[PDB]
Order: C-alpha cells, then sequence, then structure tokens
C-alpha cells in the first residue's frame, strides 16, 4: 500500500525485461518520492539480471543511475522540496548507529539495501530505476547542480563516483601524479576524465589496441600501452603513483604492480570472483599497496557532481528510450554503446 507504478523488468536467468507494475511504499516521513526522468545502464545491470553469481532475485527491475524531479516528500523531510531534479545512487538504505556511518562511509556498512535485488526495511524487494518513479530515503538521494544535464548527471551516480573516492582517500587528488587506467570503459572512462581533470598524467593500459581512439583523441590521455606488451610496459618501469582496475575478472597482478614506484597504489574495482595473486617481494621492493574501492558515500556523491560541474566533465551517451533496453543490453554485450547509455523513462511505460 503506497501508490502504483509501472516499469520494465527481468524474470528468469537470461535477462529478458518485460513490463511490470507494482505498488510502492509511502513517502513518509523521511522518504522522497521521485518521478524518474532518466535512468542508466552499465554492466552491473546485466550481471544482476543474468545471475552471474547464481544470486539474482526475480521479479527484477534494473536501475541505479537515476535522475528526476521529486513529486512528494515526507514529514521530517527538509533538505529537498518538491520539483528538484534530484539523483540517487546504488544504495537505498543502511542502518544508523554503526560507526562506519557515523563517519560518513555508509557504503562500508553491513546493513545496506541496494536499488534493486534487495529487500527494504519494510519487506518489499527494492525495485530499480527502469520504472517511471520510486521512493528513496532522503539520506540516499543527492540534489543536483544548476546546469548539470539530466543525461550527463546520471552515469556519475555509480561510475563517476566509483573512481572519484579512490582518487580522494589514498591521497591522490592533490595535483601532479601519474596514473595508469587499466581497462578503458565504464569505470575506465570516468577514471581518465577525473584524474586528468585533477592535473594528472594519465596513461591508459589495455587488452587490445582498439580503444586508442576513445583515449588519446577523445579522453585526453597522455599515453596508451597494451598490458600484454612487455617492451612498452617495461619503459614504464617505476612510473605511476597509482593504477586503477576496471578489468572484470581473474587477471594476474604482478604484471600490473611493476608499473608502480615507491608507495604506489593498485586500486582494484571490478568484482573478481576467484582469488587474485601477488608476490610479497614486489610490494616489499617499492612498499606497494593493494586495495579495493567500492562506489561512493553520499557526501562524495554530493562532491563528485559539483566537481564534475566546475571541471566541466562529459561523456558521449547514447540516449535510448525504454522499448530499446534489451537491444541496448545485447549491444552492451557486443560492447558497442557509443561510449555510454542512458534510458530516458519518458517512453513506453503504461500498464499491465
Ligand atoms: N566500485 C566498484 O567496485 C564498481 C563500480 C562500478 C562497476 N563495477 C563492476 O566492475 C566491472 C567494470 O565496470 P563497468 O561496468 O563500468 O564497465 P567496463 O569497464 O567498460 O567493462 C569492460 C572493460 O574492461 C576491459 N577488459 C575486459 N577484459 C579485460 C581483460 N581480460 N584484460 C584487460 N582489460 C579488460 C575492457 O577494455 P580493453 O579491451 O581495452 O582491455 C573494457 O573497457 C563491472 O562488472 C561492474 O559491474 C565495480
Ligand atoms: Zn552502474
Ligand atoms: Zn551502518
Amino acid at each position: 500500500a503506497e501508490r502504483k507504478t509501472t516499469g520494465w523488468a527481468a524474470r528468469d536467468p537470461s535477462g529478458i525485461l518485460s513490463p511490470y507494475t507494482y505498488t510502492l511504499r509511502e513517502t513518509g516521513p523521511e522518504d522522497v518520492n521521485i518521478r524518474i526522468i532518466c535512468c542508466g545502464i552499465c554492466h552491473t545491470d546485466l550481471h544482476q539480471t543474468k545471475n552471474d553469481l547464481g544470486m539474482s532475485n526475480y521479479p527484477m527491475v534494473p536501475g541505479h543511475e537515476v535522475v528526476g524531479e521529486v513529486v512528494e516528500v515526507g514529514s521530517d523531510v527538509s533538505k529537498f522540496t518538491v520539483g528538484d531534479i534530484v539523483g540517487v545512487g546504488c544504495l537505498v538504505g543502511c542502518c544508523g548507529g554503526c560507526s562506519p556511518c557515523e563517519r560518513d562511509l555508509e557504503q562500508y556498512c553491513p546493513k545496506k539495501i541496494w536499488s534493486y535485488n534487495d529487500v527494504y526495511i519494510n519487506g518489499q524487494p527494492t525495485q530499480g530505476g527502469f520504472a517511471k518513479a520510486t521512493v528513496v530515503h532522503q539520506k540516499f538521494v543527492v540534489k543536483i547542480p544548476e546546469g548539470m544535464a539530466v543525461e550527463q548527471a546520471a552515469p556519475l551516480l555509480c561510475a563517476g563516483v566509483t573512481v572519484y573516492s579512490p582518487l580522494s582517500h589514498f591521497g591522490l587528488k592533490q595535483p601532479g601524479l601519474r596514473g595508469g587506467i587499466l581497462g578503458l570503459g565504464g569505470v575506465g572512462h570516468m577514471g581518465v576524465k577525473i584524474a586528468k581533470a585533477m592535473g594528472h598524467h594519465v596513461t591508459v593500459i589495455s587488452s587490445s589496441n582498439k580503444k586508442r581512439e576513445e583515449a588519446l583523441q577523445d579522453l585526453g590521455a597522455d599515453d596508451y600501452v597494451i598490458g600484454s606488451d612487455q617492451a612498452k610496459m617495461s619503459e614504464l618501469a617505476d612510473s605511476l603513483d597509482y593504477v586503477i582496475d576496471t578489468v572484470p575478472v581473474h587477471h594476474a597482478l604482478e604484471p600490473y604492480l611493476s608499473l608502480l614506484k615507491l608507495d604506489g597504489k593498485l586500486i582494484l574495482m571490478g568484482v573478481i570472483n576467484n582469488p587474485l595473486q601477488f608476490l610479497t617481494p614486489l610490494l616489499m621492493l617499492g612498499r606497494k599497496v593493494i586495495t579495493g574501492s567500492f562506489i561512493g558515500s553520499m557526501k562524495e556523491t554530493e562532491e563528485m557532481l559539483e566537481f564534475c560541474k566546475e571541471k566541466g566533465l562529459s561523456s558521449i551517451i547514447e540516449v535510448v528510450k525504454m522499448d530499446y533496453v534489451n537491444t541496448a543490453f545485447e549491444r552492451l554485450e557486443k560492447n558497442d554503446v557509443r561510449y555510454r547509455f542512458v534510458v530516458d523513462v519518458e517512453g513506453s511505460n503504461l500498464d499491465a
């Protein structure tokens, strides 16, 4: 009992998204009721949607990069008022007293609910951003800058911040630094963008030679080297201050750790089921660090956006309507996209 929406949704293993109508919760007293103007896609949306864990809980509505005007607000809600273009991240909830989120790192809290494939504090499966509206916690929605486009603010709610708060916690956003972005796409792309926008010497590393166009002449990278090329990578001996990782599966790390000078950082992002490996020696050569980052806290989701505003950042997004999502996903598998996708839920949703 809340108020009824509609919205596209998967149902079995092979993620074919049907239409789907469902009863929301109600916006009280710390909920924000939003009308979703545009959502967005990335590989997280397929990998939930397919299982790729053997964990997917159907009926499943994808959508964690959302942006759109707020139609209703709580009783204690104060921050936002109606009619604000507001956006919301991956997280929808979390508890309240665990000191992980006394000091604002609320993503590193055990009791976090996600946008979809979770179960909220009331019981309803959290359903995504592929539905023409939703109800979030007022603590898990960030407001939006004056001029930041609704297509442009969306990807940054998960891939834009994913990479920002590594380049913020490990020291890295004070200027100068050399960095090598490994795996140019999604999470690689915003890496190149925000690190080179911080006045850093960014090198792209790659499986292929192919993403050379969307790097040197499009992203603004200072170099491009193949991971599997020993002679060009050896020139980059103890070069970079950090190396980030968008590569999605079991790759060997000591290749990628060579490219690091004294006190360098390997910051792994991707969900890599299977243990990764290292020689305790190399790390002892240069006092080198291996760690992983998980998206961003809302204060740095607040920050990242107003940062992407000031240093005016962008990406080529192919805005598609809602009746083109499974074709957008097949294209996302043949990784065509046109550097990014945004689903503007200003299309096909009505009933059933
Ligand atoms: N905070 C987090 O922990 C976080 C945040 C967002 C997403 N993720 C997850 O991490 C993954 C990646 O991010 P994304 O979804 O935005 O898209 P994505 O990085 O564009 O996905 C593929 C990219 O990784 C590279 N790649 C693939 N296989 C590789 C290999 N074997 N060796 C080297 N490079 C390889 C490809 O570039 P090349 O062909 O040029 O090598 C390609 O650009 C996803 O599974 C996503 O769900 C984690
Ligand atoms: Zn995402
Ligand atoms: Zn907590």
